């Protein structure tokens, strides 16, 4: 019946999201940037077997390279997105090119004609950054119409800086296009993602969600930034993640952007129960002893409001399937 | 104007809730055991000024005393309930009598002919005793489908067990009769209540919630002992509770029982900000540096979805008035 695009098909939630729409009895289109390199989408014939699944090519740097995924379908689930923090210069390299590929596939959806709403996966980077709050030696909840202050982060180019402020400007761009063409808008803003998905060369937030277990850096030194700045990290599972985004789709009175959050550890609490369900990986839960901050968190209520239900409810249900995950990935040694 | 009764004028939530029916223009009836005593009940002269409060004589001991209280309201609030001691016979002197008063209350509820709404204050206590969740070393979040075991609470009688078995076997109760009978019954279930009220002579939960300032022993293993079970305490603010209870009043679509709850920090997190917040006292966090444990939640998202908004959400929010109070009650020193 339904037809649905989700852009970057092999990418982590997108390949996650695919899944779902195929059980959930959807004819879906994707874009990949290589059709041909099985190396990275493997998992595409697999998730053939489910539901009408058509591959296209398109990359987000090429303007009307996804009139033909898009064609057709009554939803959008713009979910690729360039993502290359590196540095150089970030404005051009990254800041430019978000908002740019972000239109791309906006015209594209009024190209088509059938779109009856484009849901943006965005993320609380694009929410979180409040130098007027953050500092305060407050406590403070978060929600919607909080945005991470671009300003800000553009005098001082702190590390990272250049996310947060793609995030913002390709949301604020998209729903401006939007307004502009007639065209239905919602923004998701995931925090950390955590668990299973078909995608086969996945990294992303499972190297990071990981990080305990496999002692990666990389991530260990953003869960900590993360905790320094609001008291805690936030934690999605993919398949609650995925069923907000459909959720939004088809709830007709859905409006705006909305955080997608459900548990919110800190550290200490988040590696002892590694520690405990996982022995195996020798994490010490002091290595993340920490002084009891004043939590800046994200507000729930939105989606809750609105008659979403979450299903992985606990720290346990969060991480019920990541580890094989990361296992078969290789991001995890054993 | 709309007419509503609140047993147990002298109480702590009894009086904020009194004070709130007034403010949105409520015609109050309240009782109290003995109206004479000024002492007690002083606050009850003040909210006349505010709006029409008219003050009675019942005991829910007493069959039929609520009779002219609930007469000609619309809503009853039966916030009022007998007080936990340890009794050689709890079945005899305290379950029995607290499943008796609220029928006495119910009687004259139906008796009045008017009533188009009863809503039940409970507690937590009737929630959270699930043997299996507190001892499996799993963390959980619990609804409003969870009741605490009455049957493992009198086979292994721990301290205090009669407690949460007076709360689920009145409630069961006020709701057969209510059924039996055609009234509409909705039952709040708040956790540890927060801040000040008009009451002139409160302890209740204020003595537990300062008991890291005041020293309070029992307050504070009052504290220690919902941590060692949940991992954490949960606390709501007095002003929320009133607005709930309220909200379930005048809704119609409400139904059921509802979990009243808004933060929950464990003791060290909550020492930590008494601490930064009130030097004077001395609190040392370290004296509640425990192992932590697994975490026993209380979900919100019942009043959440039907539309209630919470205005204290913060933890310096939920503390926003009541040091102040327990100054005003000679609970604080200083
Ligand atoms: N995972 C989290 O915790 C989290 C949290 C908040 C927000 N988000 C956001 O949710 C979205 C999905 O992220 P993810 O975790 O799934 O990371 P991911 O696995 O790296 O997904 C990124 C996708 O974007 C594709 N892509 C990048 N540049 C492209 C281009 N120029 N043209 C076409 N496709 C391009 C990638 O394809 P190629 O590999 O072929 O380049 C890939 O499929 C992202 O927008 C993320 O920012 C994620
Ligand atoms: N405060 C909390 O944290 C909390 C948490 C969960 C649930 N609750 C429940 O919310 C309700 C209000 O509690 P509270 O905090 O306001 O404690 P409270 O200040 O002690 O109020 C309890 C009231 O019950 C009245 N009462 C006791 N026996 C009575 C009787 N035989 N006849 C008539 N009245 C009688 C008492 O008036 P007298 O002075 O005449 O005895 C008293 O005012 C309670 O049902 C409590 O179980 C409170």
């Amino acid at each position: 019946m339904k037809t649905a695009c989700v852009t970057g098909g092999s990418g982590y939630i997108g390949s996650a999201l695919i899944k779902l729409l195929l059980e959930k009895g959807y004819a879906v289109k994707t874009t990949v940037r290589n059709p041909d390199d099985m190396e990275k989408n493997s998992h595409l014939k697999d998730l053939q077997k489910l539901g009408p699944l058509t591959v296209f090519r398109a990359d987000m740097d090429e303007e009307g390279s996804f009139d033909d995924a898009v064609a057709g379908c009554d939803y959008v689930f713009l979910v690729a997105a360039p993502l290359h923090f590196e540095a150089q210069d970030p404005e051009k390299e990254q800041i430019e090119p978000a908002i740019q590929g972000t239109l791309n596939t906006m015209r594209s959806c009024v190209k088509a004609g059938t779109v009856r709403r484009v849901i943006l996966t965005s993320s609380v980077a694009a929410v979180y950054f409040r130098p007027d709050l953050l500092g305060d030696g407050h406590g403070h909840v978060l929600d919607e119409d909080s945005w991470s202050d671009v300003d800000f982060l553009r005098a001082h180019k702190p590390p990272t800086w250049s996310h947060c402020v793609s995030k913002v400007l390709l949301e604020k761009e998209a729903g401006r296009f939007a307004e502009e063409h007639g065209i239905s808008l919602v923004t998701i803003l995931p925090v950390i993602v955590v668990g299973a998905a078909p995608a086969p060369k996945a990294r992303s937030s499972i190297v990071d969600c990981l990080s305990m277990l496999s002692g990666d850096e990389a991530g260990l030194a953003m869960l900590r930034a993360i905790q320094k700045t609001s008291g805690e990290v936030q934690l999605v599972h993919v398949d609650d993640l995925c069923r907000a985004e459909l959720f939004l789709a088809e709830n007709a009175t859905a409006n705006g952007r909305y955080i997608c959050s459900r548990y919110h550890p800190t550290l200490v609490e988040l590696a002892t129960f590694l520690a405990q369900k996982y022995p195996q990986y020798g994490v010490k839960p002091t290595d993340f002893d920490d002084e009891e901050r004043p939590r800046v968190t994200m507000s729930l209520e939105k989606l809750i409001r609105e008659g979403f239900e979450y299903k992985h409810n606990t720290l346990e249900e969060i991480y019920d399937n990541v580890v094989e995950y990361g296992k078969a990935l290789g991001i995890l040694p054993y």
